[PDB]
C-alpha cells in the first residue's frame, strides 16, 4: 500500500487474515467490508495480490474478471488513450488494463496515486472490484428476502437477524430497502407479534418493535 | 487511524482483534472499552470498518443505524448547512452522513481532524456509536438489578459479582447507579449475611463489606 | 500510551496481553507487574482501558474504584483547584478525576505529561490502580502465611515455593516480610529439615538452607 | 527487501508465511501470487531465502534450479560482460548468476536496485522464478481441461470451480484459454444444462451462465 | 528497552515470550541466553518486569533476589556515595539498589545509560541478574557430570547429548570443564566404543569421535 | 541486527522462530538458509544468542564450537594483532574470538562492521557457523546418496524427491554432485523408466525425465 505518501509492500498479516476471512466464510456480506479494509491505501498490485492468492472459488473469481473488464471497456470508452509522446514532467492516461493493474508497473501506478491531481487508480480499481464482489454475493445468497418469515416459536430478535442478514445480500437500492423494511418486516412477523407491532403505528424504531415484540 | 498527525489504515489486528471480540462475547459491557480502545484515533471509514465487518448480530447493527441517524438529524438540525462556495483556504461544514463516513472521502475526514480549531469528526461518531452500543447491550441484558439476590448457600463475593456485572449493563445515570448501590445490594444480601452487614452502618466500603461477609 | 516524547494508541496485543492475564491468572500476584509492564508509557485513557476491558471479576472491579475514589479524593484534599482564568500559555491543576482519566480529554492528559515541570498523571493514576490491585490480591489470597508448613514428606524446595508465594500476598512491609522470613519459615519446617537448618545458625543464605535441606 | 529506498531483512512472518504455504498447498496455482506478494520490493538474497528454506519437494526445487539456469545463460548471451576497470563511479555488469543472487553480495544487489538507470535484479530473477513455478505448476496438475466434464447431478457453479481451477493450471496463453473458455465448459456441460446454455447464444457471460443453470 | 538512543516500553510479545519460556522449560541452561536475548538494551525497570512477572518458582526468585542484594552491597562497598549537591549538569553515583532498578526512576535510569561517559547500569543489573540464575540453574540440576555414563546399548551421540547437557549446568570454570571434556567423556563411555576412541589418540575432535563410534 | 546502518535487538519472533526450527526438523538442510535468513544483519551477539538458545542438539552444539575455534585460530594464524596503543580515531584488530563475539563488546562489535573499511564480523562468523552447521548436517544424515535406489513400483517423482533431499546433504562440491546427478539418478533407477531415460540420450533436463517417467 501507501501511507500518507511513502509506498509499502503488502503485510504478511494483511495477506494471511485476507485469505483466511475468504476461507472460513465464503462470500459473506461482512468479507466486503473486510476486503476494503485490508486494502486502505492498497496499490492494484496489492489489489491483484489480495485476489490472485485466493484458491477454490474459481467460478467467482472468473465472475469477477468478467466484471472488472466490463468496467475496464467503460472506462476505455469514456476516457479514450490520445496519440503523443509523454512529455518529461508528464504520465500517461491510464487505461482500464492500468488500473487494474494488468499492464501497468508498480511505478506507474505509484506515479499516478502521487501526482498532482491525484489520479486514485486503487481506489478506482478497488470500486469494480467491489462492484463485482455484490455481483457474487448477491448471486451466492440461496434466499430471497420475500421469503423470511417469523417461525411460529421464533423469538422476534432471532428473525430480525435473519431478516436484515438477508436483506444484506440483497440486489436493491436503499429506497427500495427502506421499503422492504417499511413493508415486509411487519408483513413476514407472526401473528402474535404482527398484531402487537401493528399496534405501535408504522413509524416506530426497531428499538421499539424488538422491545414490543420481547415477552412474545 | 490518526497518531499524534500522520495518517495510516486500520491494522489487521486491530481489525481481527475487534471481530473476534463480538463472535466470543456478543454484546457484553466490556465489549464497549474494547471497542474504543480498539479505535484510538480512528477516522469514520476506520470506524465503519469496524462495524461493517461484523457479521450476524444483524438486528443489534441495524438498531445501531438508526441510532447513529438519530444522532445525525440531531446533529443537522443544531448545526445547518449554510450555501455558498467553499473558498480556497477552508473546507466544508460536515453533516451528520460526512460525521458518520457515509458522505465523506478519507481526505475530507483527514481534513477535518487536522485543521485548526480541530472538527473531531472521529471522536463524534465513535460517541454516538458508543451511544448506540448502549442501547444494545441494556436491551440484551437477560435481567433486571432489583432481581439480583444472593443466593442462601452463595459466598459473598460470587452475589457482589452478579451484581455489579448486571449494574454494569443497566439504563441509569451514577446518582441512581449509587442509589441501586446504596440500597439494593444490601437488601437482597442473605439474611445472614444482611445482618452482618446491617451492623457495620451504611457507609462501610465494599473492601469492608466482602471481609465482613467472607466467613460466612 | 507515549515513549519518548510522541502519542501513540495502546496496541491490539498489548489489550489483548492484559486481557488473558486477567481471565487465566485470575489475581495472582504477577499480574500486577505485568499490568505496570503493559502499561509502561501509558495515559489515564490508556490505564482505563485495560481496566473497563476486564469483564467478570466485577466485585474486584467495584472495589478498584472505591480505592481510586479514595486516592483522588486525597489529592483534592491536599491539591485544592484555584478560581481563575488559565492563561493562554498555561494548563489548570488536575483534579483527582482528571488524573483517573474520567473529567479528561486525551489532549488535557497529553498536555500534563509532557508540559515543564512534567505533572506524570499517567504515572500518578497507575499508582493508585497498583494499590487498589494490592487491596484485591491480598483479599483474594485464601491463606495466611501463618498456615504455611512443610509437610513431613514434603520436599524443602517445594514447601519454599509455597511460602514465598504465600508471602507474596501478604499485607506487610518489608521489615515485617524480613521478620517473617527470619522467623517463621525455619520455625514451620518439618522436624528432621528444622534441626539441620537450626544447626546452621540464623545468618545463613536461602541458597545456603535449600542446599543443607535437598537429600532429605 | 527495499521499501520506497531504504533496505531490510526479510521478515520472520513473511519467511514463516512463505513456508507454510509450501508445506499445506503445495504446488497450487495460487501460491505463486502468494509467493509475489510475499517477495514484493525482494533482492536475491530475500527470493534465494525463501527458495532453500523450502524442504521435501526437491524434485521441484531441482528443476527450479534448471529453469533458473536457463533463463540465466540466456541472458549472458544476449548481455555479454565486457572487459575492463570497473570506474569509481560506477558499477560492474551482472551476469546470470549475479542475478540469481548467487555470485554477488547484498551491497552489490543493493547497487544495481537502486543506481540510475534502476538494474532491476530482484524483479528480474523473481520473473525467472516465477517462469520455472510455471513449469511445475503445470506438470504437477493431474488433470487436464479436457477432461473436465460436469457430472450427471453436478450443480453448475461446483463444475465450473473444477473447470476454472484445472484451467489455471494449464499451459496456454490467454488467446488459447478464451478458445477454452468459449468452446469447452459449454461443450462438455451435463446435457440438461448444455442445451438451457446453448439457448442463451455465445456471447453471454458467465453470471449469466451461473444463473441459467441455477435451478438445474 | 533503549534502542542506539531512543527509549522504548518492553514489547508485549518479548514479555509473552519471556513468561512462556520459564512455565515451559522451568531453569534450563538455554534460559539464560534467552533471558539475555529478550533484554537487550533492556533498562532496570525492564529487568524487573521480566523477573517480577514470573509466577510460581518463588524459592528461586527468592534466592535470586539475595544474590542481587549480595551484588549491590559489594557496589557499594567499592563505589561508595558521597556528600554533596549534585550540580546542574551532573547526575548522581548510583547505589547498588539504584541498579536493582529499585531506588532508581526510569528518568535517571535513562540518565546513566545516556550519559557521558556511559554508566550502563542496565548491563550491570543484567550481569548480576545472570550470576544469579547460574546459581539457580546449577543449583536445579538433579545430575552431576560425574554421573553421566554411557548405556551398554546407548549409541555414542546420545550419550554425548546427555554429557553436555549436564556439563551445559555444572558450576565450573572452563579450565575446569575442559578437563572434564578431555578427562571424563572418554572414561565414562561403554567398553566397546572406550576402546575404540582410546586409538585415535588423546587430541582427536568431537566430529572424529562421534564418527568413530558411529558404527557402535 | 543492524538495518541498512541504525542497531537493533533480535525481534523476539525471530527468535522465537529460530527455536522453534530447531525443535521441529533437528538438522535438516533447510535449517540452513532459515538461519542465514533469521540472521540476515545479525552481530555476533545477534548469532550467539540464536545458538546459545537452542537446548538440547549438545553434541551437535558442542562439534559446533569446535569448528568455530578452528576457523578463530586459522584467522588468528593469518591475522596476527599487532602490539601498540589503539590511537583515538581508530578501533583494534579482530581476534578470532572478538569475530565469535566472545571477547567483544556490542559497542566494538558495532565499531568493526560500520567502520570505514568495514570490517563484517557478523558475515564472517555467520559463515564459519555456517561451516560448522554442514559439518553437522552431513554427519546427522543417515543416508549415503549411493544408497537411493528407485522402488519398484515408486514414481519417479518421489524417487527424485528422495535423491536431491539426499544430495542436498552430502560432502561434494559442486562438480562432484553435477557428475553424481549425471551418473547416479540415471544409474539408480527402476529399469522400465531406466530404459526409457536412456533413450531420451544424456544431456535431457530434470523436467524432460520427470515427464518421461509419469505414466510410468
Amino acid at each position: 500500500p501507501i501511507v500518507q505518501m511513502v509506498h509499502q509492500a503488502i503485510s504478511p498479516r494483511t495477506l494471511n487474515a485476507w485469505v483466511k476471512v475468504v476461507e472460513e466464510k465464503a462470500f459473506s456480506p461482512e468479507v466486503i467490508p473486510m476486503f476494503s479494509a485490508l486494502s486502505e491505501g492498497a496499490t492494484p498490485q496489492d489489489l491483484n495480490t489480495m485476489l490472485n492468492t485466493v484458491g477454490g472459488h474459481q467460478a467467482a473469481m472468473q465472475m469477477l474478471k468478467e466484471t472488472i473488464d466490463e468496467e475496464a471497456a467503460e472506462w476505455d470508452r469514456l476516457h479514450p488513450v490520445h496519440a503523443g509522446p509523454i512529455a518529461p514532467g508528464q504520465m500517461r492516461e491510464p487505461r482500464g488494463s492500468d488500473i487494474a493493474g494488468t499492464t501497468s508497473t508498480l511505478q506507474e501506478q505509484i506515479g499516478w496515486m502521487t501526482h498532482n491531481p491525484p489520479i486514485p487508480v486503487g481506489e478506482i480499481y478497488k470500486r469494480w472490484i467491489i462492484l463485482g464482489l455484490n455481483k457474487i454475493v448477491r448471486m451466492y445468497s440461496p434466499t430471497s428476502i420475500l421469503d423470511i418469515r417469523q417461525g411460529p416459536k421464533e423469538p422476534f430478535r432471532d428473525y430480525v437477524d435473519r431478516f436484515y442478514k438477508t436483506l444484506r445480500a440483497e440486489q436493491a437500492s436503499q429506497e427500495v430497502k427502506n421499503w422492504m423494511t417499511e413493508t415486509l418486516l411487519v408483513q413476514n412477523a407472526n401473528p402474535d407479534c404482527k398484531t402487537i407491532l401493528k399496534a405501535l403505528g408504522p413509524g416506530a424504531t426497531l428499538e421499539e418493535m424488538m422491545t414490543a415484540c420481547q415477552g412474545v
